[PDB]
């Protein structure tokens, strides 16, 4: 089951190598982009961007709303932004994450 989680303690400012290391400590790892599909069609809306993938960042934002909804429905991923040093948050994964 893929989640989102945020820093340490901090939010929206988390980078590649961080967030996944927060998977790993929170039980599970950074998801991918088919898993969050799956997330998804459960109603998994987060406008928090999840590091996922080689170090993709995206926020499927199904509930529009202030500081969230884009005004479009979907997953929100503009791709590799060239560095993995932006700041968002992690879509961890993990069949057990106990």
């Amino acid at each position: 089951g893929v989640y989102h989680r945020e820093a340490r303690s901090g939010k929206y400012k988390l980078t590649y190598a961080e967030a996944k290391a927060v998977c790993e400590f929170e039980g599970g790892h950074l998801a991918t982009y088919k898993q969050l599909e799956a997330a998804r069609k459960i109603g998994f809306h987060v406008c928090a961007a999840g590091w996922m993938a080689k170090g993709r960042v995206g926020y499927p934002i199904v509930k529009p709303g202030p500081n969230c909804g884009f005004g479009k429905t979907g997953i929100i991923d503009y791709g590799i932004r060239l560095n993995r040093s932006e700041r968002w948050d992690a879509y961890c994964y993990n069949p057990h994450a106990k």
